[PDB]
């Protein structure tokens, strides 16, 4: 059985937001879907997944850009974190996403800065705990 009826709604904020933030996953979807900003995201991290497809029903996993509520870019567990930057600069749009390279892919919280750096787009960044937004800017000052 079927039906699929929601609050569908317009955001029309003209602003946007930068550097790292203490947000999660729901905030993320919200300013992504609001901006129509792009969200690398590795279909690797199942448990991401398994909210996306859910808040956006019918989707059956893809690869590539994903435009399917908000604009994803389904990059693979294979690609390395520098070939998804090299991608990523074709793109160079504003992203919002958690730091990408730093727990999929098995870096660390530095490894991964850094990396990101090496992303010539702009990127807000979430850390799942907010006195690593602080240790996360610290890496992008430093290096």
């Amino acid at each position: 059985g079927s039906h699929m009826v929601l609050p569908s709604e317009a955001p029309n904020a003209k602003e946007e937001i930068l550097g790292t933030v203490s947000w999660n996953l729901r905030e993320m979807l919200a300013h992504a879907e609001e901006t129509r900003k792009l969200m690398p995201i590795c279909m690797d991290v199942r448990a991401i997944m398994a909210t996306i497809q859910r808040k956006y029903k019918g989707i059956k996993i893809q690869e590539g850009i994903v435009d399917y509520g908000v604009r994803f870019f389904f990059y693979t567990s294979k690609e390395p974190v520098a070939s998804i930057i090299t991608k990523l600069n074709s793109l160079n749009e504003p992203l919002v996403t958690m730091p990408i390279g730093y727990v999929t892919h098995g870096f660390n919280l530095e490894e991964a800065a850094r990396c990101m750096r090496s992303l010539k787009a702009p990127a807000v960044v979430s850390v799942s705990s907010p006195d690593a937004v602080t240790t996360y800017n610290g890496y992008l000052t430093s290096s």
